[PDB]
């Protein structure tokens, strides 16, 4: 899959999905999740309910409320375990893998189990660009920074990933 | 599994085995597999020939020469592919199998792929710990450093992992 990464509000981002760094209760809460369902309201969560408590490194997907998106993918990274690069790897996959099931062109990430995981963000942006690697072409995978330095060290850290 | 991070030399290990950051040819040449070979001799090598071609992320024991351990074992971290967060992950954890099926109670480890390749440490010495925490308490895991700063880092990012 394709990757770039841009300053902005992932809550804001236009494409197919954005993905939720979740608990594996797919409560709404801290992080992400909080502004997540304060601008798509209350119908994500509730329909989060109907799904009801999955795995930590799997993945679901809900409408997306009043945001201007198709889909939420909700990838548990954390829950009953703490987080890990190897529920980021299983969510980051599961993510992408609920993507491509739904025939989708563009998907937001933040560096999920960075923020509320704790975990360091190059690691895990190592992780998950190996995961995004996998996905088809036919995907572009956007990642959302709050800060234009931040976004600028992934994309260097992109082009030195070219040699070779 | 137990972990204690010291400074010193890999070949210099007086304990059950250490563990050869090795390509799937298991050919040893770059990096500490070179001085393996040097001092442990020419049988460690031709015992890998008996073997013959594996696959990344796989392991394979030898006998370990004139090196004062026991085992040599040969942690596939790179290749046909190029090495990886995931390669890393899964040569780790098939070096630990290795070492468990054998009842290895002490085990040296460099930080593997993170020299030929080219993975950082950081990121590297993660996983490997997250591997590490899976197998049984019998087993202690010892991490070799050139540096006693380089040991004294890892040192102080294992206690705060005690956090919680
Ligand atoms: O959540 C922590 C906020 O992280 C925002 C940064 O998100 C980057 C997500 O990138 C996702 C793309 O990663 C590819 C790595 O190169
Ligand atoms: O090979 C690169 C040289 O790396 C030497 C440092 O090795 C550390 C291996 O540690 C192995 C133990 O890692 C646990 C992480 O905490
Ligand atoms: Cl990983």
């Amino acid at each position: 899959a394709r990757i770039r990464h841009v300053q902005g509000d992932i809550t804001e981002f236009q494409g197919d999905a954005i993905v939720n760094a979740a608990n594996n209760y797919l409560k709404l809460g801290a992080g992400v999740a909080g502004a997540i369902l304060r601008k798509g309201g209350p119908s994500i969560q509730e329909e989060c309910d109907r799904i009801g408590k999955i795995r930590v490194g799997e993945a679901a997907v809900t409408g997306a409320g009043n945001l201007p998106v198709r889909y939420v993918i909700h990838a548990a990274v954390l829950g009953d375990e703490p987080a890990s690069l190897e529920t980021v790897r299983k969510a980051t996959k599961s993510a992408l893998e609920k993507a491509v099931e739904l025939g989708l062109k563009t998907v937001a990430f933040t560096a999920l189990g960075a923020w509320v995981g704790g975990l360091p963000a190059e690691a895990v942006l190592r992780v998950m660009l190996e995961e995004i690697k996998k996905a088809p072409d036919t995907l572009e995978v956007t990642g959302v920074h709050g800060t234009e330095k931040s976004a600028e060290a992934a994309r260097r850290a992109l082009l030195e990933h070219h040699h070779h």
